[PDB]
């Protein structure tokens, strides 16, 4: 441990001077007049992404099953000078989303940026958990993302102009224990974008981009306390910039990139290539 | 390519231990044919007691026979693993006639090849319900007599899959990664409840030749044959190895991937 601190303290030394070189103007893109898409806006990252698209001057479109919520959420919006459309979806559900796609296209276009936000955790050890919430956890967190995809995608490849922004969270990357179904429908929406940006890529689709927004816990009353021993308004922020950037792997904060390739390296030997592996 | 001649190096120079499976109780999914069927046949020299899972009836009987003709004792049963009334029931059948499952081997998997826009919801569902979900049930039914004996073995097989993507497989690729979080998550409760006794092991092995798919993703030209992934995957349970990769040298490339 006395040589193995030392050594991780000159790597992360190192790797936030790379990053610093490479920080030269990353070009910020307008998404005015941008049909927007957020679900679970009704409250948290949700919400204030909305706000966020609000200020950028972007069209509007908030989705959850909290129908209160998602008008008050609205409410602000319209304040800000945005256009807004609510519609109560609940977002696990394929008919239901596959029949709020046909109104969102007759009442307001077809949507541009889709910010698959919306999420559920019933925090419990494996077998103190129900079925019901592990079923619900991966309707909500992942299959959903797939139907809303699948509904949204067609005219943005038409278009060759879209943005596919998966919030997922850190436990997509590590996990946590007593969040088994969580972090497992996490590293799928992980793995969802993945293979999403690489079959874009792959189709030719140039115009289609991808965000994946990973936090760290938020206090915005989705869990009551974090794993280990951050506001709302500041991830809101960073999703922004992250889309606004078109970042593919979206950090908050950004440096626990550094974090999470420090536990995929804890033999001696496998930090030692990561040393002479940067460095070049 | 340095990194995989130090590991040839180590595994033969200071050898991992290994433990002895004999007369553990084995549940293997999807053992009717490739990586599962194989696996059986490892466990079945390891002189394990073999409960053998499957919706090919057929299939899972030829194994049988051979696990028997190599001198274990087998019982198949007709599971369809993407099903948690089918798998409950099938728990209720296994410990009335062989006893308490000490070792899982989650294999049972599905794969429906397509862009996104060209998937059926139908496939997509399937996808989950056999990949992952199905893991879930089986592992809760199975547990408690795990923790109650502080001694088992959940063994997740993924695939590289779960590590990186593959254009085509979108579905796929989320089942997959879900299967490696649920044992990476699944090996830190495990150690956050105190429970010594039961391991964890989950393997990602590259395009294995067993008509799972036709062709693999990239252009790898010495193939895995299934019995080498077999090998690979016993070696990983006897020795405990969490990531198990197969080839091994996966391992520094995934790693490697990470960066810019
Ligand atoms: N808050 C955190 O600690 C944290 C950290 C990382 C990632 N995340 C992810 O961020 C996302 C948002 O979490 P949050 O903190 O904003 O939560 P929140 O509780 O503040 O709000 C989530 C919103 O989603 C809505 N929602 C839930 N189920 C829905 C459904 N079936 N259909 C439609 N809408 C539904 C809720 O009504 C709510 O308005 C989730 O995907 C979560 O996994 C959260
Ligand atoms: N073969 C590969 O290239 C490859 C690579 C890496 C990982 N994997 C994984 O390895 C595992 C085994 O693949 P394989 O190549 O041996 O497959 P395979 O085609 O040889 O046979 C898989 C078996 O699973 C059974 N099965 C499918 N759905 C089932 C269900 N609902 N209930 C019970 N049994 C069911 C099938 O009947 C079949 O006998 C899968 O989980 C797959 O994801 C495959
Ligand atoms: O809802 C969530 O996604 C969520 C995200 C993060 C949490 N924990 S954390 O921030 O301490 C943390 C930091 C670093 C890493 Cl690597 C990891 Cl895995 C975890 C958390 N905790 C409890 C309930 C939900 C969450
Ligand atoms: O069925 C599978 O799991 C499977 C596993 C691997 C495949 N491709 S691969 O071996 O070329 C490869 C090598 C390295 C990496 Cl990193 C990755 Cl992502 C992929 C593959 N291809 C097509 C259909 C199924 C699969």
């Amino acid at each position: 441990i006395l040589d193995l601190l030392l050594l991780l303290l000159t790597i992360i030394y190192s790797y936030l001077e790379a990053l610093v070189k490479v920080f030269f103007p990353r070009k910020r893109k307008s998404v005015a007049g941008e049909i927007v898409l957020i679900t679970g806006a009704g409250h948290g990252i949700g919400r204030w992404t909305a706000y966020e698209f609000a200020k950028q001057k972007s069209r509007l479109v908030l989705w959850d099953i909290n129908k209160h919520g998602v008008e008050e959420t609205a409410a602000e919006c319209r304040k800000l000078g945005a256009t807004v459309h609510t519609f109560v979806v609940d977002c696990g559900n394929r008919e239901d989303i596959y029949n709020s796609v046909k109104q969102v296209k007759k009442e307001v276009g077809d949507v541009t940026i889709l910010v698959n936000n919306a999420g559920t955790v019933y925090p419990a050890d494996l077998l103190s958990t129900k079925d019901e919430e592990i079923t619900k956890t991966f309707e909500i967190n992942i299959l959903g993302h797939f139907w809303i995809t699948k509904a949204l995608l067609p005219s943005m490849i038409k278009r060759n102009h879209g943005h596919i922004v998966t919030v997922a969270s850190v436990c997509g990357h590590e996990g946590i224990p007593y969040l088994i179904p969580y972090c497992s429908s996490k590293f799928a929406a992980v793995g969802f974008h993945r293979a999403l940006t690489l079959e874009l890529q792959a189709l030719g689709i140039t115009g289609i981009k991808t965000s994946c927004l990973c936090p760290v816990f938020v206090n915005t009353g989705f869990t009551k306390n974090p794993s280990t021993r951050l506001e709302t308004d500041t991830v809101a922020r960073s999703l922004i910039d992250g889309i606004l950037t078109n970042k593919k792997m979206i950090f908050v904060p950004s440096y626990y990139n550094i974090y999470l390739i420090l536990d995929k390296f804890l033999a001696l030997a496998a930090i030692n290539h990561l040393q002479n592996i940067q460095f070049e």
